[PDB]
């Protein structure tokens, strides 16, 4: 089996990409957040707290014919930019762009923190890191793509996303039409849960390429590039203005400046980041200070390569007995 889904920017800036996903029998389709560095599917639902649902579309599990209360499983779950959710669990039918789990933890919301609320496009997040970090007690589950693995022509998924414009989530297939040249491979260490990689280098703009082991993680469920204090730093010297503001939160830039890309190297193999998709946008409303797409790991614990990398790439996700990432320029 294979599924294709079109996943699409929920603002201006690509703060973030949902994706729409079927759940139940009649389907009820809520459109979610494909998150490869968590492993829980979660949805807003008829338990979410009332005053903590703003705008987003729920699952109501006592309309679905094929729901299941998974008795005594609860989950809870935090991630790195401090938001967070809990809730009880349900299986379910899940489909993603015609291809179907039954079975699937579905887990339901009875909480979530303000920064969910607030984003009324996001009506749950579907988890694509390794079953290992799901959160459900006492038995934990797989995610949806551990269980249509097996089903699958070939245990992969793709991730394309788009440059202020959509893109594609594939399961099962390559779709050889997408990407140019050749893709890629490099490891994937399994040890953390995540899909977590080594960068051979990096450059910045049409400067040399500086050969040097950047460890971390390929999350699309994270909007920004978080690199070391060290590459970010000689990225932004390169940007008249720019600096690091404490009261912001990270680097910022003079909105009239243009930009330089930013390559990062996967094995012999480079991806450049063109220089707008690492633009922000004003700090707030009219303001002429704009905020950068690459900001420093430092405090974060991990490197991510978030959507700011990966939407400059066609990016495999092989989930074969071996893991491994592939990258190829689009």
């Amino acid at each position: 089996s294979t599924g294709s889904a079109t996943t699409t920017p929920i603002d201006s800036l690509d703060d973030a990409y949902i994706t729409p996903v079927q759940i139940g029998t009649p389907a009820q389709t809520l459109n979610l957040d494909f998150d490869t560095g968590s492993s829980d599917l979660w949805v807003f639902s008829s338990e979410t707290t009332a005053s903590e649902v703003d705008g987003q579309t729920i699952y109501t599990p006592s309309k679905s014919t094929t729901a299941k209360l998974l008795s005594g499983a609860t989950w809870s779950i935090s991630y790195g930019d401090g938001s967070s959710s809990s809730g009880d669990v349900y299986t379910d039918t899940v489909s993603v762009g015609g291809l179907t789990v039954t079975g699937q933890a579905v887990e339901s919301a009875k909480k979530v923190s303000s920064s969910f609320t607030e984003d009324s496009t996001i009506d749950g997040l579907l988890g694509l890191a390794f079953s290992t970090l799901n959160t459900v007690s006492p038995t934990q589950q797989k995610t949806f793509f551990d269980n249509a693995k097996a089903s699958l022509d070939s245990p992969v998924f793709t991730a394309d996303l788009g440059y202020h414009a959509p893109g594609t989530y594939n399961f099962g297939f390559i779709d050889t039409t997408a990407y140019t040249g050749s893709i890629t491979y490099t490891a994937v260490s399994t040890k953390q849960g995540f899909w977590e990689w080594t960068s051979t280098g990096y450059a910045v703009g049409s400067g040399t390429f500086k050969s040097t082991s950047i460890d971390g993680i390929a999350d699309t469920g994270t909007t920004l590039l978080y690199l070391p204090a060290t590459v970010v730093s000689a990225y932004w010297a390169q940007v008249s203005g720019a600096k690091s503001s404490s009261s912001v939160g990270g680097y910022v830039f003079p909105c009239s400046a243009t930009l330089p890309s930013f390559t990062f190297g996967v094995g012999s193999a480079r991806i450049v980041i063109p220089g707008d998709y690492i633009d922000f946008g004003p700090i707030s409303t009219g303001s002429s200070s704009c905020f950068g797409g690459i900001q420093s790991s430092a405090g974060i614990g991990i490197n991510i390569f978030g959507d700011v990398a990966l939407k400059a790439a066609f990016v495999v996700f092989n989930g074969a007995t071996t893991p491994t990432l592939g990258f190829a320029s689009k």
